[PDB]
C-alpha cells in the first residue's frame, strides 16, 4: 500500500485540501472570538475543530510513513507535528494556554504554502549574521540590568527591583518607549546622577541597533 | 469635431488652466477651514467651488471623448473621474463624510502634474516586491490578535475585547508608542507573564519591519 | 592699500584670529546661561561681547573689499554677513529674539572652518534630490490637515480646531509620539471610525519616509 | 624564569581558564541581585569574589611580565587592568558606584574571546568616520541648549531651567520622546511660538541623523 499513499499523500488534491482546511478553521477560529457567535453556533464550531484536529493528525501520520526519517530533519514538518501536537492535549488539565496556543496551527498557511516558505526562510537565514551582535548585546543587557538593580531598585522596586525587572525596563528605555518623562526623570528626583547611567546605555544599545541593521544590508 | 476637440484636450494650455484651478480651488479648500472667512466670504467660496466642480466634469467627459476605453484602462484617469465622482455627489444626504471626501480632488495636482506622477509611481511600484512580506505579517497579527483577544480582553476589554480592539491595540504595540507604560505593565499587574506575549511579538514585528526595509534597500 | 589688506584678510593669523573669537564668544555665551555668573561678571562678558561684535563687522567689513561681488555669491559669506546683521541690533526694541538669535553667531565655526563646511555641503546636497518626496508629502500633509480640520475641530479643538492645530497634531501622528493613548483613542470614545483616517495616515507617511530614506542610500 | 611563564601565559589552558573564571563570576553575580541568596551563600559568594579578583591581579600581573610595553599599547589589554584595578578599590569609602563598577569586569568576557573583539572592533572601527558629524551636532545642540535655556528657563526650569537641562530636555526630544504632549504643548500654552523653535530642530537633528546612518551603509 506503500505508493498508493505515496501518491495519495504528494498528490495536489492532498495539498490543496490541506490548505483548504487551514483556510476554514483560520476563519473559524476568528468567529469562535465573538460571545455571539458562540451562543449561536458554539457547537457547531466545537465539533468542526475537533474534526480539523483528527484530519490533520491523520495527514501528519500519512505524511510520516511516506517520509521517516527524511520528516524528522524537515524544519517544516516538525512544526507541523508540534503544533498539532499542541492541539492534541485534550481540552482541560495543566496550563490554558495550551487551548490557546492551538491557534498556532493557522501558522500551517505559512508552511504548507510556499513562497511563505520562500520569505520566511529569507527571513531566518539573516539571524545568523546577527548572533555575533546579539550576543554581545545581551551581555550587555546582562550587566546593565545587574548594575540597575543595585543601583535604583532600593527606591524603585517596581522598575528594578529584581534582576527581571531591570531587564524589562532597560528594554523599554532601548525601545525608547516613554524613556525620560516615565522613567529617568523620576529616577533623577533621587539619583540626580541617573542620567550619567542612561544616555550612555541609550547611545550604545541605539548605536550597535544602527550597525546590526546596516550590516542586514550588506549581506 | 472630434479632432478639435483632441486638439483642445491635447492643448498645453488646457491642462495648465486645470493646473491652475486646482491650486485655486485648494486654497480655496484651505480658507473654508476659517469660520471667519466662512462667515465674510462663505458665498464668494461655495458658487466658486460648485463652478470648479463643473468644470472638472466637462473636462472629464472631453477627456473621454478623446481616450474612449484608452481612459478607463489609465490610473490617473480612473482616480480623477473617481475623485471628481465623489464630488458630485449632491451637498446631503447619507453620510456627511462625502462632502469631506471632497478635498481628495486636490490629490489631481499630484496627478495633472508629472514629476508627482514619476515620484507616486515610484513609490507605489514599491509595493508588488513588499507583498510577500506584508501578507506574512497579516497572517501573523491575525494570530495574535486573537490570542490577545482570549487571553486579556475579559479584565481588558478596551484593549482586547474585541478582535478588532485587538488589531489595533497590536498595531500600537508595534508602532512602539506608549507600549511598555501604556499597555503591558497595566495588563502585568494582573497577568504576570504577558511579557512573554509581547517581548516575542516586538522582535519579530521589528525584525521583520527591518528586513522589509532592506528589501526596499536592494530594489 | 588693496593689497596690503589682501595680504591681512587671506592671512592664516587672520583666519585662525577669528576661529580663536568664536570659540571664546561661544565659551562667554554658555557662561552667560548662569544667573550666578552673571551676578559675579556680567559686565566683564557684556562689553567683551560687544567687542567682539566690533571685531567681527570690522572683518565682514574687511572681507567685502578683499572679495566684492565674489563675497555676495559665497554662502558660507552671506550668512556670515547676516548672523553679525542680527548681531548689531540694539540691545532693545522690536521682538526680544533678536537678542537671542545672536547665538546663531557660533554657527561661524562652521563656516569658518572646512570639514565642518565639507560635512554641512554634504548634507545640505542632498536636499534637491529629496524636494520632489517633500512636495507630495506637505501636499499630503495639506490634504489630511484640512480633512481633520473639518471631522474633529468642532469636539476637539486643542488639537484639530484650526488648519496649523491639525498640522502639529499630524506632525505629531507622523513621528508617531503618543498617537493612540494620546489622541486617536480619545478621539474614538467620540468618532468610532477615526481610527479609519488615522492608520491610512500612518502607513503612507510612514511608507514614504522609508523610501525618501533608501532615496538617500542610492544617491 | 621568564620563558616558563610565557608558556604558562600565552597557554591555551590559561586563557581558557580566564574565560571559565569570568563566566563563573558573572553568574555569581547575578545571583547577589537576590536578597534571598545572600541571606543563605552570601558568604560563599563574597569570599568567591575576592578569589577571583586576586587570580585576575596574579593574571594582570603575570600578563606584564610576559608583554611589557607591548601590553600597556593594547586596547584590550589596558581594559582588563582599569576594569581589574576598580576591582581592587577596598569595599569601602568615597563613592558606592566603585562597589557597584565592578562587575564592568564581566566585560572582559569580550576581552579575552575573539568573534566578540571582532565584532566589538567591527563597531568601534565605524566611529571615527562619524566624528565629523558628531561633532556638527555637538554645536548644534549647544547652540539650541543656549537659545533654549533663555528662552524657556524662567516659566519652565525643570526642562530648561540650567543649560544642562536644556541639554537633557533637547536631548529627549531627539528621541522623540513624548515630546508633543510631554513639552512643547505645555511650552505652548505660555508660549505659543515654541513649535517654531522644536519643529525645526526636530527636521535638523532627525535629518543629520538619517545621514549619519546612510554614511555607515557606504563606509
Ligand atoms: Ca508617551
Ligand atoms: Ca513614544
Amino acid at each position: 500500500m506503500y505508493l498508493r499513499i505515496t501518491n495519495i499523500v504528494e498528490s495536489s488534491f492532498f495539498t490543496k485540501f490541506i490548505i483548504y482546511l487551514i483556510v476554514l478553521n483560520g476563519i473559524t477560529m476568528g468567529l469562535e472570538t465573538s460571545k455571539t457567535f458562540m451562543q449561536s453556533f458554539g457547537v457547531y464550531t466545537t465539533l468542526f475543530n475537533q474534526i480539523v484536529i483528527t484530519i490533520f493528525t491523520i495527514e501528519i501520520i500519512l505524511r510520516i510513513y511516506v517520509h521517516r526519517i527524511s520528516f524528522f530533519k524537515d524544519p517544516w514538518s516538525l512544526f507541523d507535528f508540534f503544533v498539532v501536537a499542541i492541539s492534541l492535549v485534550p481540552t482541560s488539565s495543566g496550563f490554558e494556554i495550551l487551548r490557546v496556543l492551538r491557534v498556532l496551527r493557522l501558522f500551517r498557511l505559512v508552511t504548507a504554502v510556499p513562497q511563505m516558505r520562500k520569505i520566511v526562510s529569507a527571513l531566518i537565514s539573516v539571524i545568523p549574521g546577527m548572533l555575533s551582535v546579539i550576543a554581545l548585546m545581551t551581555l550587555f543587557f546582562y550587566i546593565f540590568a545587574i548594575m540597575a538593580t543595585q543601583l535604583f531598585g532600593e527606591r524603585f522596586p517596581e522598575w528594578f527591583g529584581t534582576l527581571g525587572e531591570s531587564f524589562y525596563t532597560l528594554f523599554q528605555v532601548m525601545t525608547l518607549d516613554d524613556w525620560s518623562n516615565g522613567i529617568v526623570r523620576p529616577l533623577m528626583e533621587v539619583y540626580p546622577y541617573a542620567w550619567v547611567f542612561f544616555i550612555p546605555f541609550i547611545f550604545v544599545v541605539t548605536f550597535v541597533m544602527i550597525n546590526l541593521v546596516v550590516a542586514i544590508c550588506v549581506d
